[PDB]
């Protein structure tokens, strides 16, 4: 016999159980109704307290769902923070692949360039010019340094009121940034393991090895194309209705690249991504 229903969010999925944070902040380890087809960290739930192990009664519809190449690992992500760094490698192709992933999942991306402390004036100007590629197509870019904490404040402001994950290649400083931001004292990131944490100034983050390894699954060409937001306005304006936007005569996208309206690396990476699929 249980009590009154209440809202909650899944902090972590214990395989057979789940730790649900109630709308009042208290965490309760709960069982899961057999009728629940799937429950993952980030799910918004209707639960009831036991009269101390409560029970999950239902799961609200997910605004988004993160999956592994097609099983859900996390739910209700609002923003994926794409983290890069000068070292070990600043890859525009990696960033572009992630952005395609964001557009496909329909979650807003946040491009973070970490380790700016490793650059001098000339280094800074170069990196900023690179990031302008992204600023110019509407994405917000943040220059930061975990070690110096520079730019960390605007990052917190961009994290508040949202549920994020930190995606990026190894060594860019994900664990470093998260530790600096979370200020954990009695927990440690795993440096079904996905767990959500609360940032001091608002907003949450779901983390674990798999989440950070957020990869791009098999996508159809059209999905890749939609994955480049600056392409949208040119679609339907190519000479051929079925223009593949490669060497096709009169391609509006390619010409835009040749005029400077679209960045060359974006077009180039668009094709590289297209190729690595099928
Ligand atoms: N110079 C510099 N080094 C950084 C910065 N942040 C992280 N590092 C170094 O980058 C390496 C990888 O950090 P890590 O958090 O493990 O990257 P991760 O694999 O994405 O979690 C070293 O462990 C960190 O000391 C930074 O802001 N500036
Ligand atoms: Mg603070
Ligand atoms: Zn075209």
């Amino acid at each position: 016999l249980f009590g009154e229903p209440a809202e909650g969010i899944v902090i972590s999925r214990f395989g057979m159980h789940a730790d649900v944070e109630s709308a009042d902040g208290e965490v309760h380890r709960c069982n899961i109704r057999r009728t629940i087809r799937s429950l993952v960290t980030g799910d918004r739930v209707v639960w009831r307290p036991g009269k101390v192990k409560g029970i999950v009664e239902a799961v609200h519809e997910r605004t988004s769902v993160l999956t592994r190449p097609v099983k859900p690992i996390a739910a209700n992500i609002d923003q994926i923070v794409i983290v890069s760094a000068i070292l070990p490698e600043l890859s525009l192709n990696i960033i572009d692949r992630y952005l395609v992933g964001c557009e496909t999942l329909q979650v807003e991306p946040l491009i973070v360039l970490n380790k700016i402390d490793l650059l001098d004036d000339e280094g800074m100007d170069f990196v900023n010019e690179q990031m302008d590629i992204y600023r110019n197509i509407g994405y917000r870019v943040l220059m930061v340094s975990s070690h110096t904490q520079d730019g960390l404040k605007p990052l917190e402001e961009a994290l508040t009121g949202r549920i994020s994950i930190f995606a990026g290649q190894s060594g860019v400083g994900k664990s470093s940034l998260l530790n600096a931001l979370l200020g954990l004292q009695n927990e440690i990131l795993t440096n079904t393991a996905a767990r959500l944490y609360h940032f001091p100034h608002g907003g949450d983050v779901i983390d674990s090895p798999g989440v950070r390894e957020f990869g791009l699954w098999h996508l159809e060409p059209e999905q890749i194309t939609q994955g480049f937001v600056e392409f949208h306005d040119y679609l339907g304006h190519c000479k051929y209705r079925d223009c593949k936007h490669d060497a096709d005569p009169g391609c509006a996208i390619r010409e835009a690249v040749e005029n400077g309206a679209i960045a060359e690396t974006r077009f180039e990476n668009y094709h590289r991504i297209l190729e690595s699929m099928a």
